[PDB]
């Protein structure tokens, strides 16, 4: 129920929260981000809704910045639910071909442009996408931000509990984790999608409960 | 709906996480200390439940260990949620004056033992209670445990975003961060109410991010 939020993160970087029901989880807030590339803006995940997609991409319009496109995590809904809106209006959107796969299995709108492999650059330098492996999803990718040193986690980053399971790895949830813990222990910043900002302990704290999650079947 | 754990932060000194719903933040974690003294210890911050707190005390108990007293941060509930049981249960509970008289205004039960001032000893040469002054709430306090260079910095440490600023004092936050970051720059371990343990950095990263929110709101 609560509003859209647009909070700044750090230059160039913000942190867009929506929130929605989630069966099971009540009400649960969604972070993505919205980061800023020379008078553009780049969307990292899209909020629930079509609505709160808009006035997000509106609020960002009035201050100067065009949207250049838009990119999503993983293909449950706190993701992707603005591609419908946001390929009506003609802005670039982006997902992985698993994710473009499993959104086409559900029934749901397909992001315009997809990519696959380890690495991907949505932006040179100032945006990139990395795949763990399966964990939260099969699809699941992160997003870094070279420049600022922060990282995307998504709904990969499950600190505290490893929410739902409807779709996760449990196998390979902790091969996954370490995989980017290793990779991303660098970062300055880690942004999960359903929990609170922190460093580059929540890799350690994710790697942690993955490695439970599997013990614990 | 994750259950509360207690995990070892020295020696001697021990980190009680419990967790519960809040509007507009989703499931939040909760960090509060447990310090023992001689087969005694003594509470930093009480879980939100009566439930929680009784399972803490008692993890405790059955490890052959006293509860001295508790000593609560702020009025939040995620600081004082177990004062009701505490009292019952007959155990010496400390909150500050301000903190005292919120409580009594919110219709609370409120702390048996309080105190005033900047500096106030739980525990001479072993436990010290800190204000800097308005912050995160009013009344926020600190903790220092001089005997192990640690700080808890209770939910007034907010080094990546102040949080819920419903009680916050968005102008006196900022120098109240420079006291406190000066006072105790000298930390070895800062511990915050809802973010991972770290050292003194997290004392400016809080102080950026009260100014940030200072400014950010004018
Ligand atoms: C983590 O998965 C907590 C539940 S929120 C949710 O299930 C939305 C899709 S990740
Ligand atoms: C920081 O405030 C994050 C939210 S936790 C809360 O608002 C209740 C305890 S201060
Ligand atoms: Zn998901
Ligand atoms: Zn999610
Ligand atoms: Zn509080
Ligand atoms: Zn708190």
């Amino acid at each position: 129920l609560p509003d859209l939020k647009i909070e700044k993160l750090d230059e160039g970087v913000y942190v867009h929260t929506s929130f929605e029901e989630v069966n099971g989880w009540g009400v649960v807030p969604k972070h993505g981000l919205v980061v800023l590339v020379n008078a553009e803006a780049y969307l990292i995940d899209t909020p629930f809704t079509a609505k709160d997609t808009e006035k997000l991409v509106t609020w960002f319009v009035e201050r100067g910045y065009k949207i250049k496109g838009s990119i999503s995590s993983h293909f449950h809904s706190d993701s992707t639910g603005g591609i419908e809106w946001l390929n009506s209006r003609s802005i670039p959107t982006y997902a992985s071909e698993l994710t473009n796969e499993l959104l086409k299995k559900d029934g749901k709108v397909q992001a315009t442009n997809s990519f696959s492999g380890v690495n991907y650059w949505l932006v040179k330098n100032k945006i990139e996408v990395f795949y763990p492996g399966p964990g939260h999803t099969p699809d699941n990718v992160v997003v870094w931000l070279p420049e600022r040193k922060i990282l995307f986690g998504g709904c990969f980053i499950k600190p505290y509990g490893l929410g739902n399971l409807g779709d996760a790895n449990i196998e390979a949830w902790p091969k996954s984790a370490k995989l980017l813990k290793s990779k991303y222990g660098k970062a300055k910043l880690v942004v999960p999608s359903h929990s609170e900002v922190g460093d580059a302990s929540l890799l350690k704290l994710t790697l942690e409960q993955a490695v439970k999650g599997l013990n614990e079947s």
